[PDB]
């Protein structure tokens, strides 16, 4: 999380570094998941600090949402969306990117910065 804060590519349009990410391995795919495509992820989530490890292997089952429609936290359907089939993306996220001052709790303290490590299995339209 540290190197994403040093290293890290800004992918929000505004630029304000609310969002940064690391392509960690390259995908085989030329494409990327247009906004209201299924998407299908594997994914590691954390608070910056370490804390709340989350992950779609312990769930035993991948993650699966339409992308741009608010399913998931604004982090997401702006990071997924750079995001190649087979790509393994690090994301470093401001609050304001994710649950922001009143947080989530338990899982999400006010004004938390989360990591994830996220695979793009595949994506799909109709
Ligand atoms: C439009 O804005 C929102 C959209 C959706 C939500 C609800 C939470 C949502 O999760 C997420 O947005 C992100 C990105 C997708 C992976 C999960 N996730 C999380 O933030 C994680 C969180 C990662 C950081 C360590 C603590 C867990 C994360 C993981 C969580 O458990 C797996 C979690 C949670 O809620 C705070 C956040 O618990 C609530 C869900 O309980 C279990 C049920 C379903 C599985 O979790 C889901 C399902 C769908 C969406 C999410 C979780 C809030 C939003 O407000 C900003």
């Amino acid at each position: 999380p540290a190197t994403v804060t040093e290293q890290g590519e800004d992918i929000t349009s505004k630029k304000d570094r609310g969002v940064l990410k690391i392509v960690k391995r390259v995908g085989n795919g030329e494409e990327t998941p247009m906004i209201g495509d299924k998407v299908y992820v594997h994914y590691k989530g954390k608070l910056s600090n370490g804390k709340k490890f989350d992950s779609s292997h312990d769930r035993n089952e991948p993650f699966v949402f339409s992308l741009g429609k608010g399913q998931v936290i604004k982090a997401w359907d702006i990071g997924v969306a750079t995001m190649k089939k087979g790509e393994i993306a690090h994301l470093l996220i401001k609050p304001e990117y994710a649950y922001g001052s009143a947080g989530s709790l338990p899982k999400i303290p006010s004004n938390a910065t989360l990591f994830f490590e996220i695979e793009l299995l595949d994506f799909k339209g109709e």
